[PDB]
């Protein structure tokens, strides 16, 4: 895969994402756990992960499969779900963001 060939493919699932407001605007840029005043967040999460990463990644060519670009939109979501409790809106935005997600790659892997 061309980095161009998967920027193209992938770039639109991921402006799926960015439409989604305000669901997104959690995930827009990374978790600032200062300014939030949660210092156990980087307790919990290890590996941490934004759409603001996502597609400076996707900007730079720095994926070579698509596997990695799914796995990454996947691990911002799961770093999400892992955090918060299942009661809160950034857990039920993270759900749908997931949904939106699910629905916009499937039909542009098979492409690729
Ligand atoms: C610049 O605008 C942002 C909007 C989200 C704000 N925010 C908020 C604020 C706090 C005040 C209460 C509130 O409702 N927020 C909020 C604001 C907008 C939302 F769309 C939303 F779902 C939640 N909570 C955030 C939580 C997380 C988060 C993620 C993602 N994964 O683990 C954690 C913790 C990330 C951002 C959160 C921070 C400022």
């Amino acid at each position: 895969f061309k980095p161009e060939e998967l920027r193209q493919a992938l770039m639109p699932t991921l402006e799926a994402l960015y439409r989604q407001d305000p669901e997104s605007l959690p995930f827009r840029q990374p978790v600032d756990p200062q300014l939030l005043g949660i210092p156990d967040y980087f307790d919990i999460v290890k590996n941490p992960m934004d759409l603001s990463t996502i597609k400076r990644k996707l900007d730079t060519g720095q994926y070579q499969e698509p596997w990695q670009y799914v796995d990454d939109v996947w691990l911002m979501f799961n770093n999400a779900w892992l955090y918060n409790r299942k009661t809160s809106r950034v857990y039920k935005f993270c759900s749908k963001l997931a949904e939106v997600f699910e629905q916009e790659i499937d039909p542009v892997m098979q492409s690729l």
